[PDB]
């Protein structure tokens, strides 16, 4: 009844006792696996006890004073007002621990250093504004990148919601032309639109920052241009293929998504952007070389010189290794926090047996912990996972339109 | 109806063949466990009236004369024999659509083409070898390589199953060493054991081809050598790094499994060997670079001048993807069959597109058909896939030590 889980390359085993609490039901049936897929009223009480339960345990206080007491108030908040607002120290116990139950996060080895940003006290888009942009030279630190959430108010019923109409903090522009083609990143080509709908003028750059979309309870979004100098970003160049640095590529320095849903212990925030630190793989093979994305990886084989007339040359697989190369050594010149695939899912290990001995498992999915290159030359390839939903949680949610 | 999604190019389909999955396989809505490597007349009834049913709509006889003559023979049969024997071109069908059933086979496009061995009269090891010896020489053909399957007598009540012991048909023995290491492949260590326990002289190379170990019905198993001539081998050389040659690596032409049971109609053949050809990525990113297995990375990484003593140089990266086309260059040179996984993909998602129109679907394992190198540089990565059985099928069965 616990899921035996092998290692093929050592040969060990572990019993994943962690995955009997799963809570919100998969997509997956004894039927058919949809492991792949990628999106595949007092409730509030039950998931409200079972987190406060989760905070006390978490500091050794259950069946304890406290434990009992802010039992009661919660019981006392939900019957006055049908909602409740959390403790600090909780959201903070909330926030850390929906980073550490994210089965698709292969770097929550950090999961324990993370500054919470209380955003509580909110009103209008102006404000949102200033928090996000404490937030994001919080987390640049002149690149000395520092994982930081931003927790904006809750939702409640009755009244809208705050929502960062960007999938991200920082997103580059996508243009079409007199043929549909974009200019630009083509994965924002919609948010791109609105932007340029809500009063932005559209630049002609490859990388023009887009600009943020802030939209507070009910009222109308409000277009935001962030600062220049709070936008760090990172010119691409190769160590050795000099030509590399005229081929004109950045990228910018903070990953900080803007378009997920915390819920904590029963309540859902619907705009808690985060931040951390790339892993260069996620600039260098999916953003540059999906044939969807930036789709450079043509361009940077021709510079090279390969036979791009025949796949065995594996020319896509040597150009692709090079636009990784160009990524970590331009982040490094750079002094910017940047991580590769193979630190990064040894890393994983450690948090895996980490988690193991501490709560008896850790929900993972394999097909996002490996990496999207050289997959089976890193650990986590030949680890066999469990994929499940522990609360606290982040969530997916729909666009605001 | 589950709905599938290619993130390349935006396509949308819906897999209506998964609702008739048969065999529950390892997943629950509360975890995903698709990572794992491994997941009474009126029921033999039931899959065989299944099968015939599935024989008579493939020659579009669907509801006919012999449609119904074949079912009431098949129950009389078993009324009278507790079994029923397969006619041969159900047997030549039965093998074709377990080919193709195959979630975790990215050579699907080509399942119609297979050639059929019957061999379901064998009446013991020593003709075994025989039938066995006859496959390899029609399947390697000079390395001009086809696809070929031996179906050996059916399981049946009263005597024993026919088995080979070896998971493959060609396999290089595993010998342990002083210090603990092997010499050899390591993953063929315990099957080495077994071989010389029934008197066979090891050798103490790394490339030595073990014996057959053939058992038939109520027998202990028998050793085989196979005939040098019969087994065709491949140089293993790089086209600029001539040092390459000197690393003494060699593999051989046909992959030949032996170990699986093939599953048609409710009978079971307990010994099926099957056979195609290479893709380049079992060889020279997994069976080389394992590090389970020869684990030749880091010595062809120091000889190729790499820094071997930071991941971020991606020395891991860059020796692995010359590996592999030092793999695809020697198979060239030698005029043996060789599929690259840039190819293998592209066809596997022409497979897709045909098993859709055809069958509304296809199983699909997503973490084996990903090649284990350039992962996201492939179409398969930016496809979601279900998995799920269906029968007739290959099936994975214990050891018989
Ligand atoms: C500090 C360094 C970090 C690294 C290197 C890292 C790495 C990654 C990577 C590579 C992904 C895959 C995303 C994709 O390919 O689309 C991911 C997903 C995710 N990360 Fe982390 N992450 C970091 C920090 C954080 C932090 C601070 C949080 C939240 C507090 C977080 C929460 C998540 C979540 C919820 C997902 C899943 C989102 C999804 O499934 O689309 N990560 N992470
Ligand atoms: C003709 C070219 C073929 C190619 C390129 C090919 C390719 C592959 C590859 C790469 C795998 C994963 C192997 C591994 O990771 O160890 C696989 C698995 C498999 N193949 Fe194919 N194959 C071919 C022919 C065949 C044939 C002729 C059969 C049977 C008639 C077959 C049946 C299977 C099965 C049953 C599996 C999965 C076994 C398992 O689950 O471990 N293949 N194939
Ligand atoms: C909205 N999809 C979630 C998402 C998408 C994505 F492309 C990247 C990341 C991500 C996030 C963090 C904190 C670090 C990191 N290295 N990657 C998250
Ligand atoms: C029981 N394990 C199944 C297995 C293991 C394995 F290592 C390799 C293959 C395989 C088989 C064929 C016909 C072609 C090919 N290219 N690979 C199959
Ligand atoms: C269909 C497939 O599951 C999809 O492309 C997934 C695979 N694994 C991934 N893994 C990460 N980290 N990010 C992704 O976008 C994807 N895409
Ligand atoms: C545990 C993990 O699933 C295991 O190493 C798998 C991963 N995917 C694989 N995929 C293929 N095609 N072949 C394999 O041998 C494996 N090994
Ligand atoms: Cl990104
Ligand atoms: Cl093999
Ligand atoms: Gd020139
Ligand atoms: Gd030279
Ligand atoms: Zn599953």
């Amino acid at each position: 009844k616990f899921p035996r889980v092998k290692n093929w390359e050592v040969g060990s085993i572990t019993y994943d006792t962690l995955s009997a609490q799963a809570q919100q039901d998969g997509p997956c049936t004894p039927r058919r696996c949809l492991g792949s897929l990628v999106f595949p009223p007092e409730q509030l009480l039950s998931q409200a006890r079972d987190f406060i339960n989760q905070y006390y345990s978490s500091i050794k206080r259950s069946g304890s004073q406290a434990h009992e007491q802010r039992l009661q108030e919660v019981e006392a908040e939900v019957a006055a007002t049908g909602t409740y607002q959390l403790r600090e120290s909780e959201l903070v116990f909330g926030a850390k621990q929906a980073w550490r139950n994210a089965p698709r996060c292969v770097g929550r080895i950090q999961w324990g250093k993370l500054q919470v940003f209380d955003a509580r006290d909110c009103r209008s888009a102006q404000e949102m504004f200033t928090y996000i942009c404490n937030h994001i030279k919080y987390a640049t630190n002149r690149g000395n990148l520092r994982s930081a959430i931003t927790v904006f108010p809750q939702r409640c019923p009755g009244r809208g919601d705050f929502r960062i109409w960007n999938s991200q903090l920082v997103r580059y522009a996508g243009y079409r032309q007199q043929d549909g083609s974009v200019r630009g990143d083509p994965a924002n080509v919609e948010i791109t639109e609105l932007c340029i709908q809500h009063g932005w003028t559209p630049g002609n750059g490859r990388f023009d920052v887009l600009p943020l979309l802030l939209q507070a309870p009910d009222e109308p979004p409000e277009l935001f241009l962030l600062p220049p100098e709070l936008v760090l970003e990172v010119p691409l160049e190769h160590p050795t293929l000099e030509w590399f640095a005229a081929l004109g590529l950045r990228w910018y320095a903070l990953p900080a998504v803007s378009n997920m849903l915390l819920e904590i212990g029963g309540l859902e925030f619907p705009a808690a952007p985060f931040s951390g630190w790339y892993m260069s793989t996620e600039i260098g093979t999916r953003n540059l070389c999906d044939p969807h994305r930036y789709n450079i990886l043509e361009d940077v084989a021709v510079c090279m010189d390969l036979d791009t007339r025949t796949t065995s040359s594996l020319w896509k697989d040597k150009a692709a290794v090079e636009i990784n190369v160009a990524v970590l050594h331009s982040y490094q010149l750079a002094k910017v926090t940047i991580v590769d695939h193979h630190a990064a899912t040894a890393s994983f290990m450690k948090h895996l047996e980490n988690e193991q001995k501490a709560r008896g498992g850790c929900p993972a999915d394999w097909a996002w912990i490996v990496p999207p290159i050289s997959g089976s030359l890193t650990p986590v390839f030949h680890q066999e996972m469990v994929n499940y939903f522990l609360s606290p949680a982040f969530r997916y949610q729909p666009d605001p339109w």
